[PDB]
């Protein structure tokens, strides 16, 4: 019910904590 | 359990958004 998002979402935060740097 | 990791991971992410912008 809410954990198909849990590993899109966290890769999508990788890359974008890859443009922060 | 899981979803706590989940609400960390939001609110990650609109820091990181934040941060990129």
């Amino acid at each position: 019910q809410q954990l198909a998002n849990y590993d899109k979402d966290k890769l999508s935060l990788a890359q974008t904590k890859a443009r922060l740097l």
